[PDB]
C-alpha cells in the first residue's frame, strides 16, 4: 500500500 | 480533458 494525492480542479491510502 | 498530477513514491494535459 501506498500514499497517492491527485490534483485533476479537484485534489486525496491504498 | 484537463490538467492532471499525480503524486503516489513518483509524481505528471489527459
Amino acid at each position: 500500500a501506498s500514499v497517492q494525492i491527485v490534483y485533476k480542479a479537484e485534489f486525496x491510502y491504498k
